[PDB]
């Protein structure tokens, strides 16, 4: 039993809700919140810009030190950093950005990072400003993630389309 509330249950291990991931994170304080990161951990917009703003830029400060030490992530890769005031940990996961010409096939590799954590709050990877089809992202999520994932979909209209079209 966990403290996630109001989710529609899609599968044995995947749940979905219309919610602002920032506001959800502050309520539940999950062990792991997933950020929709880029390889440089530059948290400018989308989910990343919103999560960083909620940390008063502390996420960005920590991220800049991470990159200075380690260099960029791989597309499809991830790193675990602090969750600051939002969660215990933040799993920064890089899904391919279609608006950069990155291979959509890397989306499965990106979701595989979720399997290293028993429970996560997460957005649909590569959706929104990353340019991929959210219905496809949800399908890859369901077919790749085996751990317990609570998916927050910010757009109410998109949420209904995702639910109504789910196979
Ligand atoms: O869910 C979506 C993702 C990607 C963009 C932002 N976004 C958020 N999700 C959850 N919480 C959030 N808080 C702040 C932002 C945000 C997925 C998606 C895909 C296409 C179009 C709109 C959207 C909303």
């Amino acid at each position: 039993v966990n403290s996630f509330s109001g989710y529609l249950k899609l599968t044995d291990n995947v749940y979905i809700k219309n919610a602002d991931i920032v506001e959800e994170a502050k309520k539940v304080k999950p062990t792991v919140v997933v950020n929709a990161a880029n390889v440089y951990l530059k948290h400018g917009g989308g989910v990343a810009g919103a999560l960083n703003k909620a940390t008063n830029n502390a996420m960005q400060v920590e991220s800049d030190d991470y990159i200075a030490t380690n260099g960029p992530l791989k597309v499809g890769g991830s790193c675990v950093l602090s969750g600051h005031n939002l969660a215990k940990h933040c799993l920064h996961v890089v899904g391919p950005n279609v608006n950069k010409g990155e291979d959509i096939q890397l989306l499965k590799s990106a979701y595989e990072n979720f399997n290293q954590h028993e429970v996560l709050l997460a957005p649909l990877l590569s959706a929104g400003i990353f340019g991929a089809d959210p219905i496809h992202s949800l399908r890859v999520c369901v077919d790749t993630v085996r751990t317990n994932v609570y998916l927050a979909v910010f757009d109410k209209n998109l949420y209904d389309k995702l639910v109504s079209s789910f196979l």
